[PDB]
């Protein structure tokens, strides 16, 4: 249906941008996007900025003791 190649080209012509923006405009799951870019850069593209948003756990919000997080999204950026 939709592979990472999409955001790849978009960012290939744009540059510093976030994937969550596109996914949002299409109501596409955000938690997946995190893996979309992560998986894309997993090979060694350029740069990626992962960000999380929640409002339940007060202890785990900024600091990452484990790393895993429920529902997350990152951004794609080049040099």
């Amino acid at each position: 249906m939709a592979s990472l190649m999409e955001v790849r080209d978009m960012l290939a012509l744009q540059g510093r941008m976030e994937a969550k923006q596109l996914s949002a405009r299409l109501q596409t799951p955000q938690p997946l996007i995190d893996a979309m870019l992560e998986r894309m850069e997993a090979m060694g593209k350029v740069v990626r900025i992962s960000e999380t948003s929640e409002g339940c756990l007060s202890g785990s919000c900024k600091s990452c003791p484990e790393g895993k997080a429920a529902c997350r999204q990152e951004w794609w950026a080049l040099r």
